[PDB]
């Protein structure tokens, strides 16, 4: 005999719609059995639950046994596998066969594609009779059901594509425990915080409003981390009680770390009391910020320091960038309200090291938004079933988790390949790419930028409006965006400033005819020469009569440097006109 | 007809042409056959191939056997012919496609259902599969 | 050009006839598999045959037609024969109308021009004042 | 004769052979032999070429105990030459090229198949096999 368990049904919240759902299909024939044995009509038999892992599946399932008041039989992954060949299947058998006999009851397989996988993938004799054991039983139970036999089918799987496409058309209902949302993160915050004593200060509907892909089980975590984060005031308080008892003079430290260890070990039996602290909002940002969980293994890679303030000049682009980007980001009440859609995707075009790089990063970090970057043909493997797949997999850890900006730097290698023909594995990827660009639209947070140097054989295809529409321009032709990027290089050196010289310099014919990288070339030059003069003056100076070191950079350096140094891109008629 | 060891499976596939050549007038009904004879090169299992070699080997028998009084017609359904081994398609001979359930199907399936329910005097089944395009 | 209302129009005609429409857009049609491509067009057309009469619509012909012109490879060769094929075979029995859509033209083999398979080429475009106002 | 494991292909060769020349006289058929040995250039995998070396052992041993009174000849049959490997190819000695039913081939094979049947006096099997195209 197996009777159920007791589990708080009040701890599981966020999940309106699904429960409700499956209260319906659950309700009726577990509850209310001599009305449908009266009626003669049929009802659902399995019931599958999906979704990532600790996503409370396993909870749900045993909340649910508890809830209703019926038998509970639990069947975990290798809990029916045993040492001989038979012993497995008989077990099977055993379990249908008393589940049927006694009603009304629930059967719960949690970790399914460990026992039931595909059956192609499984070279074993004994992996595929279990499977036709299953099937047997599913059989029987249908059979026997208008009797007044009340047995339902829980199952628990992480991933739908392992599960054999046999036992899926068996399985008749299917919930999927994804995702959660403002108001769904607000309520699990609840659950957790009600054994904890919460300051005034504390305000549980800002925490979830500022937690963007996070699951139930991050939250859970979040709430851990900010009680480690009090605690730290005791632990200050210990060392210097403990370095006051024990001395020890100055013998007990190398470092820090290590003469902390060092007292704790001696101290042992000593027993002492703690103050019961509440946590402050502070304590919360603080932990927020040291928190990293879900979708941590999927290459996120860090915002650097680069701000507005790196970019010299481009203020109309500036402009543009914070519509469309930080636009829906920072104001979705906004957006929603006068009722346009948000992007989707954009497109950075033109001559080579002119900031398309910088931008994109830029552009992420003002928005505190998580930031991707896959260059060229970062996708390929050597087998012939990966690169699509890989394709696949990035966009579904994308739609997991928002805000973020998936930056694909230089474009114009995947897509020339279509005008003219080559190969066979470079269609099959930017086919994929055109179909799940295509595939998205509502439902952002995940906004495309693309970068390539080459804006010239480039499939129209694209181009076209729902995939990369807006194509922005970065060039450099004028003077006083020059003086704008000047200052901005010659911001970042720590006396002596120098205004007026900065001015005169890009007044210069040779200057004129410039860019943003030949500008930084030339200031690295200026540089050089002076530190040629700082060593030869120095050296001469100190041998014949120690003396100081000067880092000063006047006008001749400048001047000089300018003289020899010549431009890097020639022709502008390339980019402007293809 | 799988069964627990390498051997077992093919001798059942043996047994059921034996019998069935041996008693006439009979109909064997091969029922989703793209479990049993897949294509042979998306199974790189001993087992699935040799499963395949049996039916072709049952066939043939057949054949010979037919000028004496045996009488066996072998019916086999299918969803997708694109999954089925070429060489078993060259085998079978006629075919037939049930495709788009129609109007008067979907009415007297809707009937068949509704048959154990106690039904309104307002339901008009006609109207329903009438206003019912793709479904099955 | 480019998005012109294409698929309104092959729509309208569909609908006034109070026949059935089929609409396969570009890319949505290739798979994984190399042998299955083929057979999959076959049975594209077989459905449409039983189900006549109806109109056959492929929204974006500039990924499978160019293909011809310049050796690639030897799938899409396989691919573009079959329709070929298919196409010459459907024009007594009928019932079958296949509309071709595209947003570029440049491109594409005169095979599939030729009367009888995509023949009869029609020139759309989309300069009209009372549209702009409902669209707006 | 492919197995599960990498071991029961070779051992069921094996016993084939030992069967084989045991018990005479026999005639040996290897159906689709391209399958089995194909170029070992062509073939990456190591159970493939180790398989074709299983069955020139045996062909060496069939020459070793024929003296005695063993009597088995080895039939094959393949759809190309091309594709088998030349060392097999000079193993096997004589050579029957079963060609192209051309129109009085056709013809005979007409004359066969109606052996059993009462044709009519306006029935010559002659125009039926000159307006036969591409049949075999
Ligand atoms: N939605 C949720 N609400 C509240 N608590 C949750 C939720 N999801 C997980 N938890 C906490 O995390 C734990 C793990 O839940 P559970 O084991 O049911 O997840 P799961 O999806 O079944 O994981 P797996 O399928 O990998 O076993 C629970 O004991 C619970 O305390
Ligand atoms: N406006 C700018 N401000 C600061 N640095 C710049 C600017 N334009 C170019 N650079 C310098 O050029 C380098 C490349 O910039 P970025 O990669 O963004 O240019 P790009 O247009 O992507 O061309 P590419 O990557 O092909 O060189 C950077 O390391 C940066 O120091
Ligand atoms: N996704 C859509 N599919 C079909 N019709 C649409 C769609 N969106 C809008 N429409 C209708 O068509 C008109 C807008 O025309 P639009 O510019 O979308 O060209 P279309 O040919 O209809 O769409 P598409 O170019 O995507 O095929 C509107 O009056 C609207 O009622």
């Amino acid at each position: 005999r197996t009777p159920p368990t007791k589990v708080s049904i009040l701890d599981i919240a966020g999940v309106d719609d699904t429960l409700q759902r499956l209260l319906k299909e659950v309700w009726f024939p577990l509850r209310g059995g001599e009305a449908c044995e009266k009626m003669g009509y049929r009802y659902d038999n399995g019931v599958l639950l999906h979704g990532p892992s600790g996503c409370g599946k396993t909870t749900l399932a045993h909340a649910i046994a508890g809830s209703i008041g019926v038998a509970f039989i639990p069947v975990s992954a290798p809990s029916v596998i045993g040492g001989t060949s038979g012993e497995s299947e008989k077990n099977i058998r055993d379990v249908f066969d008393e589940a049927i006999r006694l009603a009304p009851c629930l059967i719960f397989l949690d970790q399914i594609d460990a026992i039931a996988g595909r059956r192609e993938s499984a070279n074993k004799g004994m992996e595929s009779r279990i499977v036709a054991e299953i099937m047997n039983g599913m059989d029987r139970i249908r059979q026997n059901t208008p009797l007044g036999k009340n047995v339902v089918v829980l199952a628990a799987t992480n991933r739908p594509e392992f599960l054999d496409p046999a036992i899926r058309r068996r399985f008749s209902v299917e919930i999927d425990m994804g995702m959660p949302s403002e108001r769904a993160r607000e309520q699990i915050l609840r659950s957790l915080t009600r054994d904890l004593s919460l300051a005034d200060d504390i305000n549980f509907k800002e925490l979830a409003k500022m937690t963007p892909g996070y699951v139930g089980s991050d939250l859970q975590y979040v709430v851990k981390a900010a009680v480690s984060e009090s605690f730290q005031a005791n632990i200050d308080s210990l060392l210097a009680q403990a370095r006051a008892k024990h001395p020890a003079d100055h013998l007990a430290n190398v470092s820090q770390p290590q003469r902390d260890w060092l007292l704790l070990e001696a101290h042992r039996d000593e027993e002492v009391s703690w103050p019961s602290t509440k946590i402050t909002m502070e304590q919360f940002r603080k932990a927020v910020s040291l928190v990293q969980p879900a979708s941590k293994r999927e290459g996120f890679s860090t915002i650097p320091d680069t701000t507005w303030s790196h970019v010299g000049a481009l203020e109309d682009v500036r402009k543009k960038l914070e519509m469309s980007i930080i636009g829906p980001i920072k104001n979705p009440e906004l957006f929603t309200r006068v009722g346009i859609k948000p992007a989707a995707g954009i497109l950075l075009w033109g001559p080579p090291g002119c900031g398309k790089t910088l931008v994109a990063k830029a552009v992420a970090n003002e928005s505190k938004a998580n930031f991707i970057s896959i260059k060229g043909p970062e996708l390929l493997n050597k087998y012939v079933g990966e690169s699509e797949r890989a394709v696949r997999q990035l966009f579904s850890r994308a739609k997991s988790s928002a805000p973020c900006i998936l930056f694909f730097d230089q474009m114009d290698a995947l897509v020339p390949r279509r005008d003219d023909s080559l190969s066979d594995a470079s269609a099959r990827v930017v086919n994929t790419l055109l179909t799940e660009l295509d595939g998205v639209g509502d439902r952002s947070g995940i906004y495309v930028i693309g970068a390539t140097n080459r804006p010239d054989m480039i499939d129209e295809a694209i181009r076209r409006p729902g995939r990369l529409g807006t194509s922005i321009y970065v060039g450099l032709p004028s003077a006083e965006d020059r003086v704008k990027i000047l200052k901005t290089l010659y911001r970042n050196t720590v006396q002596g400033t120098t205004d007026a010289d900065l001015e005169k310099v890009a007044l210069d014919l040779r200057c004129t005819g410039f860019s943003g990288a030949d500008l930084g070339n030339l200031m690295q030059a200026a540089a050089q020469a002076c530190l040629e003069r700082v060593y030869t003056q120095r050296q001469q100076k100190r041998k014949e009569g120690e003396e100081e070191i000067e880092p000063v950079i006047t006008m001749e350096d400048w001047e000089k440097a300018l003289n020899e140094v010549k431009p890097s891109v020639k022709d502008p008629e390339k980019y402007m006109h293809s």
